[PDB]
C-alpha cells in the first residue's frame, strides 16, 4: 500500500521514546511480533547513522538482525531477545550523555551497540556453574571459563555467515580487526566474575578523571576507552532497578522464574541449589535490596560520579526502587 498498518503506526510512536531511559520495551516487543531487537536495533542503526557510515545494506542488516533475535531463546524467561533489546536501548541512552560528547568514534559506538546487541545470545537460562558441574558440550569447549560469554560471541559472529548476514561485509580489515577486539572485550567483560575488578579500575579512573573545559571527559588511550565501554554495557546489563518500578518488577519476575527453573532442575538432578534458585527457601525483597547495595547502587553510583551530573535521576530512581523493596520486606 505504501503507508504504515495501524499497528505498524502505534509501534513507530512508542519508538519516539527511543532516546530515553524506560523505553516500553515490553509493550515494543507486543506490537512488533516479538521483534524487539530487530525494530530497537534498526532505529539505532538509522538513527545514528550507522547504514552509511559503515555501508551496511538495508536487506542485510534486517536478516542479519532477524537471524541473530531467533537465536536468543522464547522459551528462557529472563535471557532473551527482550533483553538484548533493552540493553541495546539502554548502552545507546548512556552513550549520548552530555559527559561523552564527541567522546567515541563511530566504530566504537558500532562496537559497544553490536556487543549489547549479541551479549546474550543462545543463552540456555542455566549458569556458567551448572554447565561446568554437568560436564557439558559448551563447559568442555571452553575450559570451564567464562563459558556462556565466550558461546554468546562465538554465535554472535558466526550468524554473519549465514545467508545475507555480513553487515560488516564492507569495513576495511583494519575496521574489522578493532572492531572485533573491541566487541570481545566488551562481552567478555559481561561475566559477573568479573564485576568486583572492573568496578574496581572504574573507581581508578574515576579518581584520575580529567576533563577538557566544557566538561567532556578526556580518554587518551585504548585502556580508558575500553574500559568506560566495558563498565557501560556491564552499567546497561545491570539496568533493571533503575528503570520505573513498574519496568523493574517485570524483569524481576522474569529472572526470578528463570532462576527458579534452574533450581527445580538442580534439585531433580540431586545438585545443590545455586544461590537465589530455591522457589521454596526465597526472599525475593530481601535480596533485591542486597543486589542494589552490594552490586547495582555501587556500579551506579560510581558511573554517576564518571559522568557527574548526568546521571542524577537514574541514580535517585535506584534509590527510590531500593526503598520500596525495603519497605515490602515482611518482618
Ligand atoms: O540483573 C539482575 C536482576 C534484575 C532484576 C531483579 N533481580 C536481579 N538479580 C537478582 C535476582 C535474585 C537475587 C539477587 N541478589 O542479589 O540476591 C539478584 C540479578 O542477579 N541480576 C544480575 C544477573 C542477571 C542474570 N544472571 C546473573 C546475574
Ligand atoms: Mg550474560
Ligand atoms: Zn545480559
Amino acid at each position: 500500500f505504501g503507508v504504515k498498518t495501524e499497528q505498524e503506526d502505534v509501534l513507530a510512536k512508542e519508538l519516539e521514546d527511543v532516546n530515553k531511559w524506560g523505553l516500553h520495551v515490553f509493550r515494543i516487543a507486543e506490537l512488533s511480533g516479538n521483534r524487539p531487537l530487530t525494530v530497537i536495533m534498526h532505529t539505532i542503526f538509522q538513527e545514528r547513522d550507522l547504514l552509511k557510515t559503515f555501508k551496511i545494506p538495508v536487506d542485510t542488516l534486517i536478516t542479519y538482525l532477524m537471524t541473530l533475535e531467533d537465536h536468543y531463546h522464547a522459551d528462557v524467561a529472563y535471557h532473551n531477545n527482550i533483553h538484548a533489546a533493552d540493553v541495546v536501548q539502554s548502552t545507546h541512552v548512556l552513550l549520548s550523555t552530555p559527559a561523552l560528547e564527541a567522546v567515541f568514534t563511530d566504530l566504537e559506538i558500532l562496537a559497544a551497540i553490536f556487543a549489547s546487541a549479541i551479549h546474550d545470545v543462545d543463552h540456555p537460562g542455566v549458569s556458567n556453574q551448572f554447565l561446568i558441574n554437568t560436564n557439558s558440550e559448551l563447559a568442555l569447549m571452553y575450559n570451564d571459563s567464562s563459558v556462556l560469554e565466550n558461546h554468546h560471541l562465538a554465535v554472535g559472529f558466526k550468524l554473519l555467515q549465514e545467508e545475507n548476514c555480513d553487515i560488516f561485509q564492507n569495513l576495511t580489515k583494519k575496521q574489522r580487526q578493532s572492531l572485533r577486539k573491541m566487541v570481545i572485550d566488551i562481552v567478555l567483560a559481561t561475566d559477573m566474575s568479573k564485576h568486583m575488578n572492573l568496578l574496581a579500575d572504574l573507581k581508578t579512573m574515576v579518581e584520575t578523571k580529567k576533563v577538557t573545559s566544557s566538561g567532556v571527559l578526556l580518554l587518551d588511550n585504548y585502556s580508558d576507552r575500553i574500559q568506560v565501554l566495558q563498565n557501560m554495557v556491564h552499567c546497561a546489563d545491570l539496568s533493571n532497578p533503575t528503570k520505573p518500578l513498574q519496568l523493574y518488577r517485570q524483569w524481576t519476575d522474569r529472572i526470578m522464574e528463570e532462576f527458579f527453573r534452574q533450581g527445580d532442575r538442580e534439585r531433580e538432578r540431586g545438585m545443590e541449589i545455586s544461590p537465589m534458585c530455591d522457589k521454596h527457601n526465597a526472599s525475593v525483597e530481601k535480596s533485591q535490596v542486597g543486589f542494589i547495595d552490594y552490586i547495582v547502587h555501587p556500579l551506579w553510583e560510581t558511573w554517576a560520579d564518571l559522568v557527574h551530573p548526568d546521571a542524577q535521576d537514574i541514580l535517585d530512581t535506584l534509590e527510590d526502587n531500593r526503598e520500596w523493596y525495603q519497605s515490602t520486606i515482611p518482618q
